[PDB]
């Protein structure tokens, strides 16, 4: 867990959109990824620093279908420690997995949320998305962008609940392509 703890330290910043609370990771250099809902648009709030958004790029699918994740590269000096290397060429499910949440209102929290299956399609509040997973844990408001942590490897971002259940967006390498 000193992974996730190097993962806090180094990648996983506070941050706040017109939308609100979330979690951000950060990958390389400028660049970073937060769950769609969030819309940052042009600025975001990182730690209460207002900071200018270059491009913000919501992925989707060869179908064109949601994924629930947008790419934003950050207008800054400062590089993210390059995590590329743990985060896993296919989408990938895991065994006891760690939610790992940082918000001014939610900071440095761990939540063991176990094991983390193949979903695939959500219905996400009316929006097809595709490629995501579950785990059968009661995620919340606020948690929304918070990293999914296996052994040494990071394999989702939080997006979206019932309340009962936590989906997120998986994550594989060639998303956080230099072109
Ligand atoms: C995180 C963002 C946030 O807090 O938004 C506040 C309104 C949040 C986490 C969840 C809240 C409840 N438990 C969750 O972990 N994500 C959302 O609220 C998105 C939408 C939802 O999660 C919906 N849930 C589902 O549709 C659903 C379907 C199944 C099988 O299980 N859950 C709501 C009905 C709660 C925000 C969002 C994302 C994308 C969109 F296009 C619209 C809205």
């Amino acid at each position: 867990l000193d992974f996730a703890l190097s993962l806090l330290r180094r990648n996983i910043r506070q941050v706040q959109t017109d939308q609100g609370h979330f979690t951000m990771l950060g990958v390389r250099d400028r660049l970073a990824v937060l769950p769609r809902h969030s819309q940052p648009g042009k600025t975001i709030w990182i730690e209460h620093k207002l900071v200018n958004v270059l491009d913000a790029v919501e992925l989707v699918d060869e179908q064109g279908v949601n994924l629930e994740l947008t790419l934003i590269t950050l207008d800054t000096n400062e590089k993210f420690r390059d995590i590329t290397k743990f985060i896993p060429e296919n989408i990938s499910t895991a065994s006891d997995a760690t939610l790992v949440i940082n918000t001014e209102h939610m900071p440095s929290m761990f939540v063991p949320v176990g094991d983390v299956v193949q979903y695939g399609f959500l219905n996400l509040s009316g929006k097809p998305t595709h490629r995501t997973m579950m785990y059968n844990f009661p995620t919340k408001a606020g948690q929304c962008g918070g990293v999914v942590t296996s052994v040494g490897k990071v394999i989702g971002i939080h997006i979206g609940g019932n309340g009962r259940q936590g989906f997120c967006a998986g994550l594989k390498r060639s998303y956080f392509a230099s072109e």
